[PDB]
């Protein structure tokens, strides 16, 4: 029954992206969005034998007849890293690629569920909701930073370490999505696992900066594509089950958030019909965690500050 | 536990059918290969929650370590068509490309299920067993043109028209990969469907012309990509499930024949643990279907002496 | 003074041969036409400080724009090789881009110099001549397939073995533009050469197959892009200069002709204000070019009539 | 004669700009490095008919031999800006780029002229200065950022307004390459001129946020490459020109200076056969100008810091 739009959806995360939402049972819509090669894309998967019916749109004209109906809408559109360059760097251009696309789900689909993978997403959240707020319709339980890349990739790398199957282990990640701000909370880890100082503080570390070894590995040809469009899938599938009456549906997400003296903030939110259910809070940490989420939280201020100030230059 | 090695694996094809590997329970290890940015796509994919273990190989050096002990290779490796072209105006290209990756494939994993995707199939299958008859280990039941994609569109279109689950609808397409060669059996598709003869021959056309239909679309930026991923991905999963002795498995596929006077021909193949078990041929078709078979023939010897032939001027 | 269209402006050919006719003297107007990137590739020309007036036009509904009043329209419009692949190949997708833009000419600009690169060149012009027989507006005088490479390579080629400054070398190219159909008349090279026939083989194989060459040296990024700027840019120059009234312009170019039994063929052609003034023929060659000439027919008679056919079925 | 090694020859300004002095009589030897596709461009580039032997290089491993004798180096290797980025935006990518390369320079052909086309102009230049002091070679006449394309729009744009010929306009533009700092003198431009205050400010405008315009018309396709390889080309001609002599050669451009209190800026330089002959200076302004210098002094030293700061962290 679900209705999904891809905004941005010709890229490299929105094609593979779009291909899993094709494949899944819980979308019968899908409609894809971009500037260039869209009519392509979506021909393409049409062809697939699932129920998912698809449909391409091309430019700002046909972005509307996209949005129309939808229940939850999922925006790649932006501009990726180069070596080198922090998630910041990107700002100048995904800021306006973000307002500019949020401004229309607010006046074309202001009730659907609104899932920002475009980076960097500490200021892209805010941008969001100053959008959705300056059009009157901001509903702070229907806007997601997609941070469940970071939960995949610590999943990942303490199964590796301790020869676990992946499938078998969640760790919560909190705080947001920029090196010192992507907070893994091993203590809460699940299965139980223990590591000395030196080896959590390394597995941290590759957690934090995962996306930048994806970059350099890349070497100028982008950045994490086909992992994230696993990680938006897994978020837009949760998502949705939820908003089908499934129980206990448990996702990390950047959102406006209490929990914290910033106005924003990722952690475990219960999701349902509503879109958020309930923040469960960041709950009980080490020391260790303790530093870090004081460390991070003058980077995720200033982040959110940013894309504040810059909406209200519009 | 299978052991999947994708050749062209950082392409259009290569890329999205690794993802889909990597997500299935069905793979322990991914190993990728080609001549350029895989290393960059394995990192990508080795963050990905799953238990298949990813490594990315580049150059000839290595592409003896990314076939060893592989159950399945899967070659989408080659050019794509413009539009205008046939399948057939890549072969002075990919026929080359298509000798050397199956000449190692006969070298190191002689024993794994070989699938080639690089066009035009009807020559390239050739190729493949002519490469591996001089190398002393030509098994023709492990061998195979992934036609799936013609039979994921004819269950696609057929639901279409009759307002159908495409879950539910399997139909039969035999002959070749390439314009009239494709012939889908409408008469032995479950469920059973009829249509008024406008309806049929508009959708056996459109069948036959689907992939022409994607590169017209895509208006040079290439062909099919995510339904050939999706495709060839069910064709590997048919495979490892009847390797793991799932009984009943039926899929068509462009393999050595003898259902008619092509030595290479596709048509619904039971398979087995040891590749294909019983070609379970053409059965009985409409006078329609008769005719197009008959029709076939001329295109499909001319592109099989086509292949065969550039063997032999090596 | 003159204006000049070119249709496949935004690609690899396109950019450079636009940027070398925006900086010359003799261009007053440069129309700029194709499917995709044309307005912001006359942006970027544009900005040059040369007197050319830049304009780029965007999709067939725009090309009667682009075509009024010109003088001469380029045409490198269409599809590079991949390694393999021959310039024949290339037939599917050319024959009905050529065939739809040169119908474009015949309506809008009949009056102008059309000057084709697109290849088979030895396909494409006969392609070119049947498009605007079929409009009543052929001017065999008018129509010219761009072989000035061959000769560029040919000067390039013979100057570095003998040690000369290549702007000093002129060798006449005959024939077509396709392997043994491409034949340098190195004994009517000015300055005066000898090679023995072993050095003149390896040379006149090396000038025949120098296309190939680059195609694999670029391993699938395209085919001869920058110097193919600079023979268009110098073709086009020599016809304005002769359309502007010079005396003595002599280029070679695969035309309408009466020099052989092939019904087009290249010869040094006399330019003049109408187009060609007058048709210099092959003159006295040695046994060796002879003997070349004589193999060569075969090949062009059968591209001219492939050519020619293609246009019958429209 | 001139050799001259350009540094990024496979990318969007490298080819043409490759082509530019492939065409030049000043060129003798050109030597073309990248990290992909060179020895593709040098194939192409070396069949043209004139003196200059053009060689490819591939891989910091054959770094040095490229630049070895060298007279020239050009430098456009780095990554472009997407819309809605400032050239400060590319830093963090570029400026590991240009201190490689430049310190490679340092090492291997220390008396060459150096031309950073690399963005942000405004700190690579000041990069390049202190990686060749760190090698104790640093030469001050040597260093050169390109700002010619500023001065080719300026031009354009005036000759534009003043229904003039463009290629005898000459409008000096002083400070920087980067939104405010791109100062044109249109009080110094000759012939002279006078415009109205609101046409002069949007006149200025205009020149200033030029290169954002072309952006901006790419939409995502990359930035100015053909008037950008017009601009550099015509850069290094009038150096080589002065470096054999010509007198009279007057070139703006970015550079150590003692004009203003900025350690670089860039006015008219006097080239000469040691490179910086005379720096002109800033000269006689309006108020209108003098303002603009005294509103871009803030920003440029900003920029000369970031980039001197980074060189220190190596
Ligand atoms: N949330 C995360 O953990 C996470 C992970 C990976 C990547 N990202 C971010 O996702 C974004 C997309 O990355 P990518 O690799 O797909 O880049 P990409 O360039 O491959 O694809 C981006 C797509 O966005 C489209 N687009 C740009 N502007 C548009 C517009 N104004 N309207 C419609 N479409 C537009 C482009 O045309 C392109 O098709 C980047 O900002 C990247 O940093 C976030
Ligand atoms: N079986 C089918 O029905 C079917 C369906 C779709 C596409 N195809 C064919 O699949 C092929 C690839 O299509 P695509 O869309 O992925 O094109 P693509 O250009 O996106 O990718 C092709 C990949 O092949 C790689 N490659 C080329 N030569 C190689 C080599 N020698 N060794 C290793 N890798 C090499 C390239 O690097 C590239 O990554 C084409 O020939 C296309 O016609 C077949
Ligand atoms: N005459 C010669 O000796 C000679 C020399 C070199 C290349 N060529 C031929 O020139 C052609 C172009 O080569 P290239 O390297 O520029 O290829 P390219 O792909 O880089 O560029 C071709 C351009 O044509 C455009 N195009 C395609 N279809 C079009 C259409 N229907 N309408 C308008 N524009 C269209 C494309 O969009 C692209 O911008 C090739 O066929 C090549 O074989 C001929
Ligand atoms: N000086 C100016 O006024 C001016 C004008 C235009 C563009 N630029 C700048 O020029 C740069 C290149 O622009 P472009 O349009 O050609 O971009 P492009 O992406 O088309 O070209 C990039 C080229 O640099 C090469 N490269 C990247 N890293 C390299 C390395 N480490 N070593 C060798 N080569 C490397 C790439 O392989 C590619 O060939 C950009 O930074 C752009 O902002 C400056």
């Amino acid at each position: 029954n679900a209705k999904v739009a891809v905004l941005g959806a010709s890229g490299g995360i929105g094609q593979p992206l779009s291909l899993l939402l094709k494949n899944s049972p819980l979308v019968s819509r899908l409609t894809l969005y971009d500037i260039a090669h869209t009519p392509g894309v979506a021909a393409d998967l049409s062809h697939i034998e699932t129920k998912a019916a698809v449909k391409g749109y091309l430019g700002p004209e046909q972005l509307p007849d996209c949005l129309k109906g939808c229940d939850v809408v999922v925006i790649p559109a932006g501009v990726p890293r180069k070596p080198g360059m922090t998630r910041d760097d990107l700002f100048n251009t995904n800021a306006t690629i973000v307002a500019t696309l949020t401004a229309a789900c607010a006046q074309h689909c202001p009730e659907a569920m609104i899932c920002v993978i475009a980076n960097p997403v500490n200021s892209t959240i805010p941008i969001t909701a100053e959008v959705f707020k300056k059009h009157g319709v901001y509903n702070p339980n229907k806007i997601f930073g997609v941070t469940t890349l970071d939960i995949v990739r610590a999943n990942t790398f303490v199964a590796e370490l301790k020869g676990l199957d992946p499938a078998r282990v969640n760790v919560p990640v909190i705080g947001g999505h920029a090196g010192k701000t992507i907070i893994p909370l091993i203590s809460q880890c699940t299965p139980k696992v223990d590591f000395p100082q030196d080896q959590l503080t390394a597995l941290t570390g590759r957690i934090q900066e995962a996306g930048t070894e994806v970059v350099k590995a890349k070497a100028g040809a982008g950045s994490a594509t086909l992992s994230m469009a696993y990680a938006g899938a897994r978020f837009v599938f949760s998502l949705v089950d939820a908003m089908n009456g499934k129980e206990g549906v448990v996702e990390c997400s950047f959102v406006k958030s209490q929990e914290t003296e910033c106005t924003y903030f990722s952690t475990p939110l219960l999701l349902g019909k509503k879109g958020i259910e309930k923040n469960l809070g960041i709950g009980k940490v080490s020391s260790f965690e303790e530093k870090m989420i004081s460390d991070a939280i003058p980077e995720l201020k200033a982040s959110i500050k940013k894309g504040e100030d810059f909406v209200k230059t519009l």
